Formats: C-alpha cells, structure tokens, sequence
C-alpha cells in the first residue's frame, strides 16, 4: 500500500530530479518563478516536512500561493519520481 508521514527524506541525487521538477512549478504556480521559494520547497519535502511546517517555510517566500503550491509539491514526490525504490525494502 502506501506510506505515512514520519520521515521518508530524499537524497541529494533524489531531490536532483525534482529541481528541474519544482523550478518549472514554481513559474506556473507564480508565473514568474522564484529562486528563494525552489530551495525552501526542496528542503521541505526533502525534510519530510508536513503540510503544515512546510506551507510556513514557503510562507515568505510565497505566501498567498503557499498553500496552493505545496499541494502541488507534495504530490510531486510520486509524480516527477513515478517509482523506483519498490522491489527490496530497506528503511534506514
């Protein structure tokens, strides 16, 4: 099935495919992209932030389009991945 929320945190490799992934985003979610707010959302998901920490993380560097955004960032740890890490569980 699928997972909670406790700590998965992404490897620097990992997160590297989200960069192009989330510095796309960020220039649809605002229109025009934001440098600052690219980093603060990939140390959230990479941090296994929640919802609720992360939306505060984006909170200066987005605010009125936080949690709209973030919505999308969640989400997109299984869309701009899709799979990978399936056959061989190994949690450390």
């Amino acid at each position: 099935g699928s997972s909670g929320s406790s700590g998965m945190a992404l490897s620097k490799r990992e997160l590297d495919e989200l960069k192009p992934w989330i510095e796309k985003t960020v220039k649809r979610v605002l229109g025009f992209s934001e440098p600052t707010v690219v980093t603060a959302a990939l140390n959230c998901v990479g941090k296994g932030m929640d919802k609720k920490k992360a939306a505060d993380h984006l909170k200066p560097f987005l605010d009125d389009s936080t949690l709209r955004f973030v919505d999308k960032l969640f989400e997109a740890v299984e869309e701009g991945r899709s799979s990978r890490h399936s056959s061989g569980p190994s949690s450390g």
